[PDB]
């Protein structure tokens, strides 16, 4: 698919627009201080009354409300989290647009979903870099970058496109590879990803692979060394060269052996489930929960939370990580 | 579980013996140069005219035949393939084996599974570090270590424990903490581990997350860095706290997420099979079809690798990685 670099993309664009980002967290931090060093007036906006308003003071941006700075601003960048942006949005950004606006995003699940929907003469586009907010900075820093997606879901006047690559590129994706998307696209990979692979399957595979062990009689200690210490090995390994360079790095017997085995574990079956969970993506299931969750005081999240780290896992790994750390 | 550290271990126990290392790449290597710099008399046995003897050589080792390495030491730690350590055993080890002589391991296969059996006599123990060959050799030289796994299977001396932690300690792991464990366990956890979840687990899983992406109509991209890409800073996270660590530090959207599809993912299901696993394992199932491999000429192996090479997860990852860190 494409991918546009600094040649591609005018910095003079979003150089001349002011930018409010709405949020301090990770990305918000990062994202200020590389749009300013590539020349943008920028303004963080925050409760005005926060630890951050004053964390924000020390970096030495001015500093207003969220609805001073959407009054402000010219292009609004919306780092909140995912949860708490309808509201924000509603209350303290929608009353103080103009039209030719630009509201920005890290991630599409408000904008695709529906739960924010702007007038139609506000551009409406996204800037995801694939990094946190630390790594952003430090490529940047150094004269380098993190590749970026890009998305635009309303266009009036027909300038988006160039006003989220100028933006991309004002933050150091330009450098690595801006990548154009969909808000659909993104947004529907990202929740895959992570429900499917990174946080929910990755997570209760180790949980398991450790249960077994430990219900087989052999000591926890050993099970965390075999099931989640030596994970990251496995992992950086698939991160430099991908699968081929994992099964070339390790041993021949656990590289045949993660050939038998892991099509087991994973089967036909995981394939199926996993697509009914792509599916609950797609036709907004998850989404349902997910503000169902949030409407309810977030007790779900916390009842799951609270008994699902209550694992023996964490347990035995917090006594022997705490042993290494004291070297 | 005790953990066993510099202070419990008596490093002149290893330096007053004379150590062999058969075989010479990834641990073969790291423990040479790390024994080396404990003082002790270290000797490499290679095969008649093999390619890693130039490089002991040059890192300065005596190289010798095997069965010269064998003869000359009281100590054999032996880190050739474990589908060749049986062969290697039977003809060029066991013949000098005598009396008081130890013969080691990095991994209990062989000895687990009965594929090579010593005389009464022999002194048979582990040293496993927990830890790649190149890592247990930088982390010695910065004044740190890898920790270690030890055991032993065969003690008529009454010192095995005791030098197998020497050697622990000499090759940096008692820096780092010495867990103490038998071979059985050892053999059976790595193999569980490296079939139900680090190799075989985690790679399906991303490899299957990727193609129910792609057939959906989401491009090969998209989903490589969704899938693949990220799961570092989560697996990094969860490395250094928990998997507690890794639920904080993700956005509330991800967390539920994980918490609501995870167990839809690996279900009850999945642990029976992962039991089945296991089974298979514990019983030497595993290890006949790892020896079938090797003596029908390795093309299984080879075939199994080929089939997950050219998989368009791989093109995909090539083709994104080269724009690099
Ligand atoms: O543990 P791992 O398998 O993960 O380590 P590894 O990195 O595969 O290294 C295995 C080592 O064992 C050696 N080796 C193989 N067959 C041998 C034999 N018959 N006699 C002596 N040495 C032999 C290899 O040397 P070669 O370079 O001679 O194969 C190699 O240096
Ligand atoms: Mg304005
Ligand atoms: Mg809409
Ligand atoms: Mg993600
Ligand atoms: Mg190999
Ligand atoms: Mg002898
Ligand atoms: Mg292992
Ligand atoms: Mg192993
Ligand atoms: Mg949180
Ligand atoms: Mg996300």
């Amino acid at each position: 698919i494409e991918l546009l670099y600094d040649a591609d993309a005018d910095l003079s664009l979003i150089q001349g627009r002011k930018v409010a980002i709405v949020g301090y967290g990770s990305q918000g931090h990062a994202h200020s201080q590389n749009l300013r060093d590539s020349g943008v007036e920028v303004v963080i906006g925050l409760r005005e009354g926060s630890k951050s308003a004053e964390k924000a003071k020390e970096a030495g941006f001015e500093v207003k409300t969220t609805a001073e700075a959407a009054a402000w601003a010219d292009v609004i960048m919306l780092l909140a989290p995912d949860t708490s942006q309808a509201e924000i949005f509603t209350n303290d950004i929608e009353p103080n647009l103009n039209a030719g606006d630009a509201l920005l995003f890290g991630h599409g699940l408000n904008i695709h979903f529906d739960l924010i929907k702007p007038a139609d003469d506000i551009i409406v586009g996204m800037v995801a870099p694939k990094g946190p907010g630390h790594l952003v900075r430090r490529q940047f820093v150094d004269g380098k970058g993190v590749p970026c997606l890009i998305a635009v879901d309303q266009d009036p006047t027909g300038t988006a496109q160039a006003l989220t690559l100028s933006y991309a590129a004002a933050i150091g994706g330009a450098r690595a590879g801006v990548i154009p998307t969909t808000f659909e696209a993104e947004t529907v990979t990202d929740l895959f990803g992570e429900q499917a692979v990174l946080c929910g399957g990755t997570e209760e595979l180790v949980k398991v692979g450790f249960e077994v062990l430990t219900e087989a009689g052999y000591e926890p200690e050993m099970a965390y060394f075999e099931v989640l210490h030596e994970l990251k090995l496995i992992v950086d390994l698939m991160f430099e060269g991908g699968i081929s360079n994992m099964n070339y790095s390790v041993s021949d017997t656990a590289e045949f052996g993660g050939y038998l085995s892991g099509p087991r574990v994973i089967d036909a079956d995981t394939k199926s489930r996993m697509k009914d969970i792509l599916t609950d993506i797609q036709d907004g299931t998850f989404t349902k929960r997910l503000i169902a969750n949030v409407e309810n005081g977030n007790t779900e999240l916390e009842g799951l939370r609270a008994s699902y780290n209550n694992h023996p896992i964490e347990e035995t790994g917090a006594k022997l990580r705490d042993l290494m750390s004291w070297v």
